[PDB]
RNA sequence: UUUAA
C-alpha cells in the first residue's frame, strides 16, 4: 500500500494507562523472592533490587481473600548479568527466624532434559 | 519454605 500519516505520538509524553502493569526481560533475567517478611510490598522489593541492576519491573504477592502478603514476590532485569548476581546479593539472607529465598523463573526451555 | 497475583 501508499504511504500515510503518522497521525502524530498518542500523547507527545509517556503512555497513558490505568497501570503501570508488569513486564519482563530477556531470557534468564527473571527472579523470585520468598520467605519475605509481610512489610514488604512492591517498591519496597523494587528498592531492595534496583542497586544490582536495572529492574524492569517488581511486585510482591497478594491473597484477595484476605489482602495479606503472601510473603513472596517477582522482579525482573533487562539483563541476565544482573539477575544472577541478585540471586547471590539476597539469597540466604538473614530476616527475622528465616533466610530469604531467591530463585529464577520457571520456563519451558527447563521444562524437558533436552 | 516457591511461579501471577
Amino acid at each position: 500500500m501508499g504511504s500515510s500519516h503518522h497521525h502524530h505520538h498518542h500523547s507527545s509524553g509517556l503512555v497513558p494507562r490505568g497501570s503501570h502493569m508488569q513486564k519482563e526481560g530477556p531470557e534468564g533475567a527473571n527472579l523470585f523472592i520468598y520467605h519475605l517478611p509481610q512489610e514488604f510490598g512492591d517498591q519496597d522489593i523494587l528498592q531492595m533490587f534496583m542497586p544490582f541492576g536495572n529492574v524492569i519491573s517488581a511486585k510482591v504477592f497478594i491473597d484477595k481473600q484476605t489482602n495479606l502478603s503472601k510473603c513472596f514476590g517477582f522482579v525482573s532485569y533487562d539483563n541476565p548479568v544482573s539477575a544472577q548476581a541478585a540471586i547471590q546479593a539476597m539469597n540466604g539472607f538473614q530476616i527475622g527466624m528465616k533466610r530469604l529465598k531467591v530463585q529464577l523463573k520457571r520456563s519451558k526451555n527447563d521444562s524437558k532434559p533436552w
